């Protein structure tokens, strides 16, 4: 059902694998971070183990924020693949 | 049923096809989801973890908001595909 | 009983292949949907599970309201044929 | 049915053909923009995304503003090869 | 249905394609745009970040302030084909 | 749809490609000078980190004032460029 | 009584097997079930065995609570088989 490439059980297909990665992905990641937040503690606020230790969950913050917008960018990449088929087909199928 | 490669029966199965593989689509990742959906708790609104986990549902909650548009596209794709059969009919039928 | 490759038993025959094809789809597709408002619940109306499914049933939602217009255009497709085997007859059995 | 290169069943033909394909454009344009007009929010009036995305929705108005004159010369061009065609029967069928 | 190079089929389904592949640009580059929206913050009126970012917010807004003429002389390019295509015609068909 | 070299349908996917780039070229800069301005910090008004830290930002704000009108030049070209198209068909269409 | 492979007894002999099978699982499982209902007990409500069993008792429920939607796709493939043979007669008799 399609022209070269483009299949719309192939792309349906498509959505379910990325979907289920996804939320294997989103569940693993919380999952495991459970597990960070219980094994590190609080020492004090201004000792040694805190110069040593802060920065370190200062990246882990920063990185898993910059998360979402990888996520979304990941999500718009579909709409254009989509809108790319439906123009190949349109352009040679008349 | 045509005259090079559009036949009736053949898109009436692509259809068939295209429809149970999408219900199963959404049976499967909304079964797979509730079960996110218990795993994962809530620690507190200001902790470690929250600082940690927020992001995750964050970019799960905007992919799967993506999902709609998408499946909307792969819809119209149909269309496009049966009006071009149609006047490749006519085209040269006559 | 035609011309060239018009004939009137196979065109016959051809419409009782496609409405038995579609009796089928409709017969799965309607058990099968069954099923699937069996097997998915309605966890609640703003927690987690609701932001992780509801993109999903609205989908299929969407996609099921595209098909009836693909029925249509699929119904006309054949009235089309049959008006062009009857004009290829009259062009040239006189 | 024709001197040279008129012919009424010919005609006829291509305006089916016209038709057909003009109302197919309507539909798949109608259908397509009614998704448009559902992906697309209203963040705020003056914040940045307004900023950000007004113009684009403005030049697509007022490209759909400019289709319906195009629509009314496609139509009316029509007009003037029939004449021609008439005028080209009465100059030497005399 | 036409004389050299004018053919009316083709400039319909001309105006299809550019139709829907202007609607998918509108598309795109709004779902892209509400993601930009969400990155970038608002730091301070007059820190070191503000005097780093504000320029580039000032320059997108300027390109996409110019977006809206570039669409409407798209527009007005066909209304001058099919003007060309009109004469192109009356020249020589009588 | 066009005569040599004007394409419509390839001007709005130039358009397209342009305006995508532009955005990821700004989302990209804002987000790493949101990084810069993290990182330097201000060490006194007349110590001797000042003197070697302080014209490098003066220099990055200057480059970073004169990036608009850069880009008031670029969007003005394809105004330019859509106007010599049209008088390109203008010219020899009649 | 068939064609090729499609053979009516051979279906129905089929059907008796699919049948007595799950009978017979049914059964099995039942009375296996009762034994686990008998043998495991009650410790308290917040000791330590409670703490050490519930949980494989919780996951024991989620699988048999599974298991009829997994009767209901085993039950709905016979009808696709069924209608595959039809359509497979239908083909090539004629």
């Amino acid at each position: 059902f399609g022209t070269n490439g483009f299949d719309i059980p192939t792309i349906a297909i498509a959505l379910l694998i990325v979907g289920v990665i996804i939320g294997l992905s989103g569940l693993i990641l919380s999952i495991f971070a459970t597990a960070t937040a219980s094994a590190i503690s609080n020492p004090s606020p201004g000792t040694l183990a805190y110069n040593l230790t802060h920065p370190l969950i200062n990246g882990m913050v920063s990185f898993f924020s910059f998360f979402p917008t990888l996520y979304v960018l990941l999500g718009v990449t579909g709409i254009v693949l989509i809108a790319a088929g439906i123009i190949s087909i349109i352009m040679e199928k008349f």
